[PDB]
């Protein structure tokens, strides 16, 4: 996963980063401890000057110690002098390790966020750009009615709207940390000190806690991100059902694929879309794995750490690469609007049959005289390979002839665009 | 699944019951037609009154039409008169359809709705009828700290408050209705008949929409449904725990698991615990289905029809039983408050070793210095069977004696109790 | 689930056939332990004769006893004389309960194996009537090279064949029974009770148990009933992209989607295939719940049961309904020959560019004279709308044009066919 | 997943390790095509000697030609002369890739197979070592009769050696090639390319196959692999039953989770049964992913290969690490034989009352005269504290108390080990 990881959510999940916030952790635990008089000041001030965390050192003394945290304890400690004392100071392994985890989240989060808001404005532009871009709507894979690229676009749109939604939510519920001591009884830790840090590091407090964090808060939020992931996948497949040989209505913008400069021209392929539905397979994997992590037993068990090691980095690493790969291909996305509009004939005018049906009933003429003076024009259009005016022209439907444009002008399926794109928030 | 089917639920899911709210839908259709001058009211007057559901003979014309909508169309078309004309007036048949299964969601989400805050009531009386009931709080299944049965039970009562939350919020996003036309266009249908039909339902708009909804609403929702059946899994494994022989500290008050008529009086099981774990492992399963269902292809696909005719009912059903049953389980959960108490003796006072360790240094003694009259003391009292106390004493520890009773004393550990329910919203 | 469910495998799970399967546990039983000098064979020739099932009393019974194998025992002794003693005589409910489970298994095992050789012979037939049927192979939704319905057909059939193969072995780890006491022990109930039994139930014995069967078995099992169900779907993606209207190389020959009675002919929609599609997403549910049902608790605990009671029928009845639906799909299936074969030119014989090259290079020319001389003239044939060939005839190619159809005939992609078929076992 | 891989199974899924298998399948390649007089054996001796391997060339070339396959094709030729011209001759990319992928598992295989074997003679030595080592059997968490240690290392036993059958074979699904070119014909190159390689690689041929293998076999592997996981969850949370401070009848000798050098003599956590259990919530997931990634689109799509770099690796190293940890584990497990022996009497007893029954009606006695001399004395010895013994000898059951110490016995549930030791292969 190095090839699928952008830089910034990548050194996140990195250990320099995982010390680090367990250091800015005990170092705002001592100044909160401090504020309660069990700590003078200028050890702590000392402490934040001092402290110095190394990945290897901690590494070598976790091999005897066979224990995290309290490598990362001493580790630090070699760094400070007498203030090495207070280092810790009646706290918990897990009240450090979940704190700092819900910080690490809410680092990755602000990420995630700005990913979702800029693949929100590419949408909120392709919409605009194709708001009148007509392409024929399609249901079992089967020409139905016409549609514009520019509505498909909104759908995707409002899709986003309601996962950002969502996923601002479900951050309330998990960046948030945990100081409640061995049991979650606040026994020997007054609450003050949770609430000094998690202020301090920017998160909110669970109200009654274990010894850690309630697991249901990670594995709503992993179903969340697999949600934005899933969708994504949608929108992937529609790229590809569309680039199809057949079709050729949009076309991903990078030339991959191959035949830019050898003899084989035809070999356009959606294989960043391809890519997005396949990483999307993996997302959805833990799933599984983050609602499995929520049976604990009584205050704790630690089951659940070894699997958010891998899913929590793995899951934000991928949604982040597979949101910002799929921004660029739907923004520079090819759309060929002849091609569009052209294959709104392969039905042959089939598609506005019920409008001539409604256009002759609408004269006069009786509800079941003009279904008999269409439906077997109709099948013939289909049978032979012949539009559906031509055979429509030869029977006296003539005295109208001025105005079977408007029965076959698929411009007609425009008129409440205008409306839609207001419904979208995109007026 | 009729065992494990409460009935107001289980009626919600009858075909009787689709095909009534089949009904009005189109009925309301009707109405919203005629407030724009297309179908005289009398004749919706008329269908209103005249209209009856039939199942058996809707299902009889179902095996020729191939088509459930067009059989239902059919099957009322019989029970009216010359008003049977504008029945389905320039509808689709997912239009009907998903406004109507949407409708049927509320209604089974109002249902669910009122078990979670059941069960949070009884939670709510749990935590405060054994607020201050000590146990043992383990972690890793081992014994670290008291902490109490109240505390525990507002553990679970503020999951459940999150929970609701969370259930409220997809509602919104799920008790949604479309009436947008064959592409999701509004081509050939005004949005306002949408508009008055989801009005009178008491259901909301899709915005921008296909042939059907989007998919991504369902996954959320089951998602959710989810996650209160695996907190539910969470509760019924701490009972299972907590009524092991060795540990005697709850009980399914039902006296199922035999015993009570019999000569076998230990058979004391959690079965019904047992159950709702192995309900949970259900409910799970079609996580997976419905976030399969998100990438349909274009305007619309029905192999989401297929999988949420069984998924949509069963995860309903199943989350109504569970809830209630669990919800019984706790209010009836008996709580033997002298074995858990007992228990917290059963490492013979060891817990209580950082207290007296603690105790020495905060009168004139040394970091060390305490730790080596306590340390190897307590390190007898596990290989030996003697209590911890019985071997300080022995020790001149002594000039103490009158307050080793508040090292000793468990009710140390509800110094912060009062604050824990407070927090949890049960003061 | 009764849309999707099938008589014969609809009838296994019902209860009269579950109560019917637990009776002939129990009369074995006897017939065993009277082999053993316990009990008189007359007094199990008497319950042979007169023990009846009778589901609404079991179900009476159950209402107070609150326990079903129980309730079971006191029904059909309520059919019986004095025998009544012997009914059960030894035995703990799981070794009845989970024998019988395996048998009823066995069963529904009966009905899956004739769907899969049916669906074998299907595919087979299939085959060798398109063995040489031109059509374009597609890779990334894009015209590559061609290929032939036969070789399509071919690539299922060995599939399935691996399908098959598995669930024969699968069906060994499966249709496996225990009497083995209530801890497995066989403490006071000698094996060859199990012995007898299951070797007259027509199934093996489990060497080690617990009160229950292992579910390592149930989850490979389901494993595996999934995995025929996913590749029904992939089969029937195919289907539905080929079915789409640019395409239409495919047609399920079922007439529905409309358009037969009425004036909409283009409506040929795959909606069977979108149900095979939509059941194996739920199928695919129950591969979650098998395996969060191996973690039993030492020697059981039962919430596998209430999991396994909606998953084993759902998963069969689902899988049968599915297998016969899709196997006759495939049989009616509609091939449009010479669709197929058109299609093969949408490229314009830019997918004989590599084999014009070689022809040139073959002939005396160097491997880059013969590239300037193809790449220019294809990137044209792409970029206007006009034939590789006419373009290539342009220059001094010429000089040859007798066997230019060598390179641009498609029949050359059928040389090996006859062994691909031969490797499938379709010679 | 460096904190959870071991060093031979990490190296294989390495870029180096991947490339090598390119280069050999490359090579090879040649070597067939030479057999078949097109190309000198010379110059692929040549291509042997002087092709080497460069990861961070490779990589350098890759984020321009923006393909993989091509890149290492490049890199390779740079370190080649003449015979450059070769490299790949007559081969699509998937020849390679997929074909060094399954080359690359029949490695990772090799590990896995290993560990499994050792696994199960680990369990061999326990179960063996402890073949008459009484506990309790339990039931829903409850004591029901006594089992040996040594009996529930059998059922383990017996689990994996099912487990191992299983993997056997889906090697032979899996460790399988694949040469038959763009689309599976054959077209451009004969079946003997692939058999050589093949052959050479020590893997077997997909007799019809797409651009790709079909990915049903990867996703049954999966399957596979994780149910070798879920089990391994199930030992480890039978270990942490046992460990509970309540009963204390196995203990993770490792020392860790604390108290060695501490003065917290009862911290004995299953810290590593715990991390095994959170590996296993991992692996599962992959179950999702496996089986989604078999709906791959006509000949090709690439989405399974995003996919499958993350998961292959992951899976297979996650896998190794688990089956090895928890090996360790169980052949360093501590088991309290006396702890074992002393919980089969916290019942009192009671569980030894169904043999008294018996006795007393074996005896002379009528059915319900010995039932009514046995249920009120058990019912009294479960609600005071004392043994079931007691009560009795103080009845006139006496005139006998001779041979109470039969009924009374836990040595009688050994009668039948020998004979479940012999059925699991361990006499
Ligand atoms: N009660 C506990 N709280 C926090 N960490 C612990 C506890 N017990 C052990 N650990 C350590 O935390 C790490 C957990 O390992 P893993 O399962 O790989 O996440 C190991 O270094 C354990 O020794
Ligand atoms: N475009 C469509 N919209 C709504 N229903 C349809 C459509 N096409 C077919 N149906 C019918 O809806 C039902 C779907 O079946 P199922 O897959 O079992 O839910 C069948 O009766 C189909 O004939
Ligand atoms: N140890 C046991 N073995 C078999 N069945 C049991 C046991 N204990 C309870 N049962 C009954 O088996 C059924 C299990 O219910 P369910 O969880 O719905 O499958 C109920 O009727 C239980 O009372
Ligand atoms: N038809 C194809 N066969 C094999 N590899 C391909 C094909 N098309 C593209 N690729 C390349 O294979 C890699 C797939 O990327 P990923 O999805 O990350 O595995 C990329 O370098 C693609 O450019
Ligand atoms: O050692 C500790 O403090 C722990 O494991 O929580
Ligand atoms: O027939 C229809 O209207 C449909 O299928 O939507
Ligand atoms: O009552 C029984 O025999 C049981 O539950 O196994
Ligand atoms: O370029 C190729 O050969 C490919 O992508 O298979
Ligand atoms: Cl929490
Ligand atoms: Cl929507
Ligand atoms: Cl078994
Ligand atoms: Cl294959």
């Amino acid at each position: 996963i190095e090839r699928y990881s952008r830089e910034e959510m990548s050194n996140i999940w990195t250990d320099q980063n995982r010390y680090e916030a367990w250091l800015e952790v005990e170092i705002l635990a001592c100044e909160a401890w401090s504020e309660l008089g069990h700590i003078p000041k200028a050890d702590v001030q000392k402490i934040r000057q001092n402290a110095k965390v190394n990945v290897e050192r901690a590494q070598e003394i976790e091999q005897e110690t066979r224990h995290d945290v309290v490598a990362f304890t001493r580790q630090v400690s070699e760094t400070l002098g007498e203030e090495r004392k207070w280092v810790h100071y009646g706290l918990t392994s897990t009240d450090v390790v979940d704190t700092a985890l819900s910080f690490v989240i809410k680092q990755a989060n602000d990420i995630i966020e700005k990913d979702l808001e800029r693949f929100i404005d590419v949408l909120a532009e392709k919409a605009k750009n194709y708001k009148y871009t007509l392409m024929m709507g399609r249901t079992h894979g089967v020409h139905a009615e016409p549609t514009t690229f520019g509505v498909k676009m909104a759908l995707w749109y409002t899709e986003m709207q309601r996962n950002l939604q969502r996923f601002k939510q479900v951050r309330e519920e998990i960046e948030v940390g945990k100081m409640s001591g061995a049991v979650g009884t606040f026994a020997n830790i007054p609450p003050e000190i949770e609430s000094y840090v998690c202020k301090h590091l920017g998160i909110g407090t669970a109200p009654v806690s274990t010894q850690t964090l309630q697991r249901d808060r990670h594995a709503y939020y992993i179903a969340t991100l697999a949600l934005i992931a899933t969708s994504l996948e949608k929108f992937a497949v529609e790229i590809r059902n569309l680039q199809k040989t057949e079709t050729r209505e949009v076309e991903e913008a990078f030339a991959k694929g191959q035949k830019g400069s050898s003899a084989m021209p035809h070999k356009r392929n959606p294989i960043g879309s391809e890519n997005i539905t396949g990483i999307s397979r993996v997302i959805r994997g833990y799933i599984t794995t983050a609602y499995e992590n929520v049976p604990l037993w009584h205050e704790r068990d630690i089951s659940h750490s070894s699997a958010e090691r891998i899913m929590l980095p793995d899951v934000t690493i991928a949604l982040d690469y597979a949101l910002n790969r799929f921004t660029n291909i739907v923004d520079r996305l090819t759309v060929f609007e002849d091609n569009m509009r052209n294959n709104i004939d392969k039905t042959f005018g089939l598609i506005f049959s019920q409008r001539v049906l409604l256009a002759l009933i609408n004269k006069g003429m009786v509800r079941e005289e003009a279904y008999d003076k269409v439906q077997p024009k109709a099948m013939i259009s289909w049978e032979t390979k012949t539009p559906f005016r031509e055979l429509i022209e030869q029977d006296e439907s003539i005295t109208t002839k001025e105005e079977l444009d408007e029965c076959f002008d698929p411009k007609h399926h425009l008129n409440q665009v205008d409306t839609i794109f207001e419904r979208a928030g995109l007026a």
